């Protein structure tokens, strides 16, 4: 039927340096902000949960992926949305997550989500551009969406129904004119 897949299980690989938030963010998705973690429910570098996508239930597997050093390079990027990380309280987080995106991404089918973490921190600007924004909008991808793992209220869920509708359907993700 229109809006449905036969995909009953959808892999997202958190790629990102190491400190950008990627095990917070998948204690996020399983609706658990800072302090409130809990390490012995899963896999480490690995959350799944249900996510509805157009009414139907999905299972979206999270992995998480580190790029410092060598990582940059060795990486496998097979998954069926990259979740892009970088710092946003970090002015040369995003340099290198741009990089990886590049090198790995850039000219692929793989739809690609850059999500600026810490939200809560004051936010820290690059000295060189292009910022987040215009270079998403250059290459082609989402707006970059920020998100946040702290204060006491509840981690928003929408960016991993984002992830999973980007997942189940690579060919609606796009950057549009008109809107
Ligand atoms: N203020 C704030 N700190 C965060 C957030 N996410 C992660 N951190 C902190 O940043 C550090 C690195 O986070 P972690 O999840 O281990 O990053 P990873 O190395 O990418 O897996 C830890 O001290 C976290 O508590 C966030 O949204 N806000
Ligand atoms: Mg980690």
């Amino acid at each position: 039927m229109k809006g449905q897949t036969q995909r009953s299980v959808l892999l997202c690989k958190v790629v990102g340096a190491c400190g950008v938030g990627k095990s917070a963010f998948l204690q996020a998705f399983l609706g658990r902000g800072l302090g409130h973690q809990d390490t012995r429910e899963q896999p480490p570098g690995y959350a799944i949960d249900t996510v509805q996508v157009n009414g139907q239930e999905k299972y979206l597997i999270l992995c998480e992926v580190g790029t410092d050093g060598l990582l940059a390079t060795s990486l496998d990027a097979t998954c069926d949305v990259a979740c892009l990380m970088f710092d946003g309280s970090d002015p040369k987080s995003f340099a290198h997550c741009a990089s990886v995106y590049k090198h790995h991404y850039m000219d692929g089918q793989t739809p690609c989500l850059f999500v600026s973490s810490k939200a809560d921190l004051p936010e820290g600007v690059a000295v060189s551009g292009p910022s987040p924004a215009e270079f998403c909008r250059k290459h082609r991808l989402p707006a970059p969406v920020p998100f946040s793992c702290a204060g006491p209220a509840e981690p928003s869920t929408t960016i991993f129904t984002q992830l999973a509708t980007m997942a189940a359907f690579p060919h609606l993700v796009h950057a549009l004119h008109p809107s």
